[PDB]
């Protein structure tokens, strides 16, 4: 049932993220098994790294718009903004690996700001 595992691992996710709980998001993501995040092509090489982008952004969340489960891969879109201002369309694709870890690919399109 890895595609139950997914939906209640996202649940937690959005959760903490809607609470700003960026350590939460730390914990969640390394029971899950992820090792390493690509965010538009740049190398997170760990889960501290890309919680640190979070806190360092002050990454918010703002809307769940689609989820779709594929045998190890797993594609959320959802939509979130910065401290800044800006508000950005994210589609995150989980592949698992071969020896089990997780590899989360980020891409994040742009909406504006005011």
């Amino acid at each position: 049932g890895e595609e139950e595992r997914f939906r209640a691992y996202y649940e937690r996710y959005f959760a903490a993220l809607a609470a700003r709980d960026y350590e939460t998001l730390l914990e969640i993501l390394r029971e899950f098994g992820v090792a390493k995040l690509v965010l538009n092509g740049r190398e997170f090489a760990s889960p501290e790294e890309a919680v640190q982008w979070a806190r360092d952004t002050g990454l918010r969340f703002l809307r769940l718009i689609r989820e779709r489960y594929e045998d190890g891969v797993y594609t959320v879109e959802d939509i979130v903004s910065r401290d800044d201002g800006r508000y950005y369309r994210h589609t995150s694709t989980l592949r698992r690996q071969p020896d089990g870890s997780y590899v989360q690919y980020s891409q994040l399109e742009l909406l504006g700001s005011g």
